[PDB]
């Protein structure tokens, strides 16, 4: 598809079994999901935003289907102000900028 | 043009006669400029990311050129560890998101 710019860009996400709304972030790196339980090891890492650093768990190749496209990548589970999906993702499903 | 997402998604752009380095952000609202001393009134205002907030001024109808694509809106302007283009004039010079 193509998105415009007026509203955010959220998008339905499916991962561990479970639908979620994330918003299409091309600032950030890594994509960041608030609390929940995601099945597989984690290792504990940090990130840094626009107000400092905050602690994550680090889930590693992990499936998540992205409005209808499939990706297997890392995925930050912490304390972010809303779900995101970052560039490691962003490029597994084609996703570019276009002015 | 078209931009992949293989990196971070930097363009120059011009603003108060200066030229810099910005990100082209579909996850910020608004966008957020480094310490530059504008001239005019401005607002105080606080935005909130991943690790919590920071204070801005914000200043409105400034003339921004990105890639030469001229836009005029609201700036923000404040102690960012990187300028960002947000959305409010990502969507005057007409950018999308594509997959
Ligand atoms: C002290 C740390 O220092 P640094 O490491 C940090 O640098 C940064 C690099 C890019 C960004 C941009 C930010 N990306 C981000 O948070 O991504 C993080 C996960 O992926 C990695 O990759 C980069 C960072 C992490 C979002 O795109 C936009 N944000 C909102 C978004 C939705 C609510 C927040 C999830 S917003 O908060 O910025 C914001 C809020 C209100 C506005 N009107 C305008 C902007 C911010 C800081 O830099 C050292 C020089």
């Amino acid at each position: 598809p193509q998105i415009t710019l007026w509203k955010r860009p959220l998008v339905t996400i499916k991962i561990g079994g479970q639908l979620k709304e994330a918003l299409l972030d091309t600032g950030a790196d890594d994509t960041v999901l608030e609390e929940m339980n995601l099945p597989g090891r984690w290792k504990p890492k940090m990130i840094g935003g626009i107000g400092g650093f905050i602690k994550v768990r680090q889930y590693d190749q992990i499936l998540i289907e992205i409005c209808g496209h499939k990706a297997i990548g890392t995925v930050l589970v912490g304390p972010t102000p809303v779900n995101v999906i970052g560039r490691n993702l962003l490029t597994q499903i084609g996703c570019t900028l276009n002015f």
